[PDB]
C-alpha cells in the first residue's frame, strides 16, 4: 500500500481518480475490480475504505494520452471494447477497472507465451475476453466478438491502420471510438506528419473514420501518439 493525501474522482474521465501523495505529487488511478489483486506491480492504495490502482502513464499509453490532454475518455462504464493487442493486460486491466461487470474486453494477441502470461494476470478479471489470433484475420475471430462500442489498438506493427479498418468494419458500432497508438515523432504531431504517418491517417479516413484528437505521448513513451477517431 502507498500512502495517499486525497483520492476523487477526475471530473470528466468518469471511473479515473485523481490521488495526491505524501509530497502533494499527483497520480491518477483506477478502482480495482478486484480488490486485493495487483497486475503488473502497480501501486495500491486504500481511501473510504475502497482500494484503486495506480494507472502508470509510463507503462499506459491510454494513460499517457489522458496526462498528455486527450480531449475525453471515451472509455465508459458497460462498453463492450476490442482491444487489438492486448499483450499481458497492463491498460486492458484499467480498462476493465473502468467499464466494471457489465463491460467486456476483447482481447486480441496472436503470441502464446503472452497469453498464457495474460491468462495468469487475468484469471480472476471475468469481463476480460482473452482470443489468441492475429488482428490481421478478423474473420477467424467473427463468432467470438460481438457488436463493440470501441476499438482500442496497439500491435506495434506498421499498417496497423489497415488492421484497424479492417476489423471496425467487422465489428465496431455505429459511432463507436477507436484509439490507436501510433509510431511518431514529437514533430510528426506538431510540425509536419512523416510520409508513413500521414499514409496511416489517410487509411483511417478512407475507412470512414474521422480523426477527433492525436496527442503525442512524451516523455510517457517517447516513441508514440495516440489517435482518437469516431
Ligand atoms: C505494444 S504490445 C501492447 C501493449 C498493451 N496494449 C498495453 O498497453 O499494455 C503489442 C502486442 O501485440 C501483439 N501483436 C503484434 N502483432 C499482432 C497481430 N497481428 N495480432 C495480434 N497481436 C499482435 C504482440 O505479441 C504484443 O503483445
Amino acid at each position: 500500500m502507498v500512502e495517499v493525501v486525497s483520492v476523487s474522482r477526475h471530473d470528466r474521465w468518469r471511473g479515473v481518480y485523481v490521488v495526491e501523495l505524501e509530497d502533494g505529487s499527483l497520480r491518477i488511478a483506477t478502482k480495482n475490480l478486484v480488490p486485493g489483486q495487483r497486475v503488473y506491480g502497480e501501486r495500491i492504495f486504500r481511501y473510504n475504505g475502497e482500494e484503486y490502482r495506480e494507472w502508470n502513464a509510463y507503462r499506459s499509453k491510454l494513460a499517457a494520452a489522458l496526462l498528455k490532454g486527450l480531449i475525453e475518455l471515451p472509455v465508459k462504464e458497460g462498453d463492450r471494447i476490442l482491444y487489438l493487442g492486448i499483450a499481458s493486460g497492463t491498460t486492458a486491466s484499467h480498462m476493465s477497472d473502468i467499464i466494471g461487470p457489465r463491460g467486456r474486453i476483447y482481447g486480441v494477441e496472436f503470441a502464446p507465451r503472452v497469453m498464457r502470461d495474460l491468462l495468469t494476470v487475468v484469471r480472476d478479471r471475468r469481463n476480460i475476453f482473452p482470443i489468441l489470433g492475429d488482428a490481421r484475420f478478423p474473420e477467424k475471430y467473427r463468432h467470438l466478438v460481438e457488436g463493440v462500442d470501441g476499438l482500442y489498438a496497439d500491435v506495434a506493427q506498421p499498417e496497423q491502420a489497415a488492421i484497424v479498418v479492417r476489423n471496425a468494419r467487422f465489428f465496431l458500432r455505429d459511432g463507436g471510438y477507436m484509439l490507436m497508438a501510433i509510431k511518431a515523432r514529437s514533430i510528426d504531431v506538431t510540425t509536419e506528419p512523416s510520409e508513413v504517418y500521414k499514409r496511416e491517417i489517410k487509411t483511417l479516413m478512407d475507412g470512414g473514420l474521422e480523426i477527433k484528437d492525436v496527442v503525442h505521448l512524451d516523455p510517457f513513451d517517447r516513441d508514440h501518439a495516440m489517435i482518437y477517431a469516431v
